[PDB]
């Protein structure tokens, strides 16, 4: 829970080109680089890392309990 990210900063961590795959959810920045469902920063052909995905989670076919297994590494501004 160390670092604070702006929108522009977070956008770098999209899981591609040697960058880790981060996203934001309700102010928290999660690291999902390790998830087999976030390979290359692409989630199910519909979502990409580097973004605040709070709104998009409303349509996900899961509750946000799937986030609990991944570390929060910071805060979105
Ligand atoms: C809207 C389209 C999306 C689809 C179709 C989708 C689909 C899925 C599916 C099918 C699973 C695993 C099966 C299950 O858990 O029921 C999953 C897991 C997961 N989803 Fe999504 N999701 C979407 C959006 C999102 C969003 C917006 C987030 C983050 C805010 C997210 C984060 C995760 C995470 C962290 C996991 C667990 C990954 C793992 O355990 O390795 N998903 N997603």
């Amino acid at each position: 829970a160390m670092e604070e990210f702006t929108t522009e900063e977070l956008a770098k961590y999209n899981g591609k080109d040697g960058e880790k795959c981060y996203f934001a959810y309700k102010g928290k920045v999660y690291d999902v680089t390790e998830s087999m469902l976030w390979e290359d920063g692409d989630h199910q052909g519909m979502h990409e890392g580097g973004i605040d995905l709070t709104a998009d989670h409303e349509d996900a076919p899961h509750d946000d309990d799937v986030l609990e297994d991944f570390p929060v590494v910071g805060t979105l501004k």
